[PDB]
């Protein structure tokens, strides 16, 4: 039983934000100034934008499994006597939705300062990364380290042992690339354009310096775009390595090796269209084929051994499994559909985030189509773990 | 324990009202201009604000009524099977809160509409007394029914029986006469001041006719203060009537009927000041006696019988009682200090909202002075239903 405190928070929490998001559109409506560019901001809070509904999703998505049954704490070899409801979970994120709407807000109007306006930002990650070290034992002193020790052992993985937690993560990572790409956006734009002793802050893009963080001509981009790619093929090797059973790790990597030639390709045929080079279209065609060929397989992966769905033996349960445990079908109709949709949606906003095509619109294109797999991961997560409890 | 739903809305409601009131508190600080007046709207939201205040302390005292220990279903003699916890009373307060800082941003801003300022309060109190007197069976209807039926009770005490929840919300109205003052200012300014087939809204006027209602005209500035005072008079003789006891409810009817005294004295000496006659400042002489009269005897009232401290058999609770449930005297001493206090400015502020005296700054120290009396009557609630408990 949560304490009546908590969920107090989480109303004055949940206000605040409303409020702080109704006014933050009313000032851009009408306080922002048209000249001046402003994709940079955008740009720069996405991240912030995703990582904050992702925390969101991943509460409800605890709760629905609390109510469903599915006992989740020993698959998840979580400690039975301390776990974290999704009361504290809402309360994460409405504190985070309360510091960038407050962030955000400041950037826009710039009462006074000795820097203009490109203070904020840098201050306001840096409060979300020493939330996130916080060494004191306090704030959820369990939750905290424990999911920085994930984090590390993800990050070194090829050494370690994979276990659930980790192959989960890293794939809930997987979703979540323009998170690291915009990272390294900023990076790039803090370390080389911008000049910090300097004024105003609206340098134009005639400039021979802008778009510098645009172009591939260093080509760091496609890889840290896949770097989760690489990480989650390397655990399923590695998986394979130590238990010595072809058929599925063998697949898995497959599916998780299809992405590299992805990037690869649309990068190569990024540089031959800007190098002008007599037959680009040919990397086009071979672009489309690969299309097809992680779309199509990715499908047959996800539907067919992740949920264990469209099997011979499914009897009455037209459509689904033999066994289910969420009554209402609907709901596994809608999730079929709708992840077979924004399937090719995600390797869509892949491509246009790695290939510099339409630099006016390609932009557009990818801060729309950024917060949708997120969603897909979270509707995804409940028939995850459904099917892994009922395998288990 | 109440649902989670109950906290869920009680801190939802508090977080938008402290939002809502910190960005009012800023465009008021920003967007105003000195030169115009604002006093009109100060004086229309006054009495929304204090019955905002008074809804929260209440909310406070049954908390702490049923924390302490005391039988207070009984003693109210309530129905046991319906009672309002201290979150229903949080969340209709923060709703009211919320359409009281709504309504006044919406008279501030104004940004695009037709009729500038003098429509949000009328549809602001409209809303509230429909609220009030909702005939469905939705909304707590069965507290709102029953204070409208007490309500009616009290209305007609000389004729009905008197009880302990009528003189209760009798003396509740008492401290309570600055909305009853401020309700028939709105009626005369909407009914003969302002100018209707206008436009804008509040103009500079300067004209004698102006200010009619800071004016007593004959009698309808002070009738209206004592209309508490009345009422409480009437219950007090009936009370005296239908027992035949002669100490208590003959005293009482000093304690009701000096502030009666008081009143006409103000209203004879303003009156006096508009022809400005010689022997005036003789009335201003048995003033401050009258002013006397009335505040050091209402204090012997209280801290006599209503808390019933100064008894002879104190013994080692110095300036207390023998008996005292409440964990630290600190609260008792704090309160015998602050009564005091708030006594003697509570005359002062019943003396210049009737007098008519100082208009460029007697209004400040009204406005200022009308949010605490309602404190003081909060810290009164606890002691007096502490000390009926205790005789019962």
């Amino acid at each position: 039983p949560a304490p009546a405190w908590t969920t107090f928070r989480v109303g004055l929490f949940c206000g605040i934000f409303i409020v702080l998001n109704i006014t933050l559109v009313l000032a851009a409506v009408f306080k922002l100034e048209t000249d001046r560019s402003i994709w940079p901001l955008i740009r720069i809070y996405r991240g912030g934008f995703l990582l904050i509904e992702f925390l969101f999703l991943l509460g409800i998505n605890t709760y629905g499994w609390r109510q469903a049954g599915v006992n989740h704490v020993l698959i998840f070899e979580l400690n039975p006597r301390s776990n974290l409801s999704h009361q504290h979970l809402f309360e994460i994120a409405g504190f985070l939705g309360i510091l960038w709407c407050l962030s955000l807000l400041a950037c826009f109007f710039a009462p006074i300062s000795v820097i203009p306006t490109y203070v904020y930002p840098l201050a306001l990650y840096g409060f979300m990364v020493f939330f996130l070290i916080n060494p004191t034992k306090t704030f959820y002193y369990k939750s905290r380290f424990w999911l920085l020790k994930l984090l590390f052992r993800v990050f070194t993985a090829p050494f370690h042992k994979v276990g659930f937690a980790d192959f989960w993560l890293a794939d809930q990572l997987n979703s979540l690339s323009v998170i690291l790409m915009d990272l390294e956006y900023m990076i790039c734009f803090y370390s080389l354009e911008l000049k910090w002793d300097e004024s105003k802050g609206l340098l134009p893009n005639n400039s021979e310096e802008s778009g510098i963080c645009h172009k591939y001509t260093y080509g760091v981009r496609a890889i840290v775009q896949c770097i989760p790619a690489w990480l989650r093929f390397i655990q399923c090797l590695r998986r394979y390595r130590d238990t010595k059973r072809a058929f599925p790790h063998l697949v898995n990597a497959g599916k998780y090796s299809t992405t590299f030639f992805m990037v690869t390709f649309a990068a190569l045929y990024s540089t031959h269209k800007e190098r002008g080079h007599s037959d680009t279209m040919v990397f086009f065609y071979l672009w489309i084929v690969f299309y097809i060929i992680s779309s199509c397989y990715t499908l047959i992966w996800d539907l067919k051994m992740d949920w264990g769905l469209f099997d011979k033996n499914a009897g009455e349960n037209t459509f689904l499994r033999e066994e289910i445990v969420y009554p209402q079908k609907a709901y596994y109709y809608c999730a079929i559909i709708e992840d077979v949709i924004l399937r090719f949606a995600w390797t869509i906003q892949i491509s246009i985030t790695s290939t510099t095509l339409l630099p006016h619109s390609g932009d557009i294109i990818a801060t729309v189509f950024a917060p949708l797999e997120v969603f897909r991961r979270f509707v995804w997560n409940f028939f995850r773990l459904e099917n892994e409890h009922l395998n288990n």
